[PDB]
């Protein structure tokens, strides 16, 4: 059964609720963004109403083969009616097509649910500036001081210098990046950019980058591996079996593989910063961690909640825990305690 937390008091609505059949009461579903444990759920079968970005209505429609009269796209940064309710979608700064989803119940109360999120101070001028939040659904995954990790420019700027610095010492060598869902597209497409070349992937892969409305894609991507120097693959292969298979593939026009795995955060984070970062290297195979992240340092959340200052806080990851529960309460009392709220 659908949890209290996917739930908008006051409204007939759920939040990325498609894995509970349908929902007592529930008269339209939003979904934040296209990302599977969001999503699940959603098939050709659905014939309720959804509510969501033009980026994921076109994932919806091609990848799951919704169909389209039950798909109602809404633009971003523009005050919409739904089922007697207004509602805004705002940009998350998480994945292409990512929405935060503020709500303006009949009674007065003003909701903000921020989906997946990445905090940033450029939020704090959206319409979130022109009126008081009652409550706060917040993302919460990294929410402990631990999770410290560098800015999204400082991490391409990173593997750029390093792609870059690699095939200018070898003309030979394959750059290949690591991936399992939407997002962190940058990684890629910054790299085959410094070194003038697309990115080749597979054909599944190249139909769901065509969805997200980037510019100028016809320009950056493509399906023909032989034309391409940055390959594209499932996370699962950056390993050194994984890789050394791929190579053989390439019919001796390489000799060195140099791979990325975006992840989040990792524990050698505590220790190293993104200049001093080395990879794990066998024979002409060397692959990095690098720590791109889609969601909230612990910083910029507090930094974001302590801007808001919301009247009640509901966290939507980390819950399934009491030392979790308690430890986030924690840090939501002292960021109020600080800021005077
Ligand atoms: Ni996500």
């Amino acid at each position: 059964t659908c949890p209290f937390y996917k739930k908008i008091p006051g409204t007939g609505f759920t939040v990325d609720a498609f894995q509970y059949g349908v929902v007592e009461g529930c008269t339209a579903y939003f979904l934040t963004h296209f990302h599977s444990d969001h999503y699940a759920g959603l098939s050709k079968h659905f014939t309720f109403p959804v509510y969501c970005s033009e980026i994921t209505g076109n994932l919806l429609k091609n990848k799951l083969h919704v169909q389209e009269q039950y798909i109602h796209p809404l633009p971003l940064d523009t005050e919409c009616i739904v089922n007697g309710v207004k509602v805004v979608l705002l940009d998350a700064n998480h994945c292409p097509g990512a929405v935060m989803i503020l709500f303006y119940l009949p009674n007065g109360t003003v909701i903000l649910h921020t989906g997946d999120f990445r905090a940033d101070p450029s939020m704090e001028r959206s319409l979130l500036a022109d009126q008081k939040v009652h409550m706060l659904y917040l993302d919460t995954t990294y929410c402990s001081p631990e999770y410290t990790f560098p800015s999204q420019q400082e991490v391409i700027r990173f593997a750029i210098n390093t792609a870059f610095e690699a095939v200018t010492l070898n003309p030979h060598a394959l750059v290949v990046c690591g991936t399992y869902s939407i997002g962190k597209e940058k990684v890629f497409l910054a790299i085959a950019d410094v070194l003038g070349s697309k990115v080749g992937m597979s054909q599944e892969k190249y139909k769901t980058l065509q969805c997200l409305n980037i510019p100028e894609i016809n320009s950056l991507i493509t399906t023909d591996m032989c034309s391409s120097l940055v390959h594209l693959l499932p996370m699962m292969q950056i390993n050194f079996k994984g890789l050394q298979s791929h190579l053989k593939k390439c019919g001796g026009k390489y000799n060195q593989i140099l791979a990325f795995r975006p992840t989040g955060w990792t524990h050698s984070n505590k220790f190293t910063r993104i200049a001093d970062v080395i990879p794990q290297t066998k024979g002409n195979i060397s692959i990095y961690g690098i720590p791109y992240s889609e969601h909230s340092s612990y910083l910029e959340m507090k930094r974001f909640v302590q801007w808001l200052k919301p009247q009640k806080i509901i966290p939507t990851v980390n819950v399934g825990t009491w030392k979790s529960r308690s430890t986030m309460e924690k840090y939501f009392r002292e960021w109020k305690l600080e800021a005077g709220y």
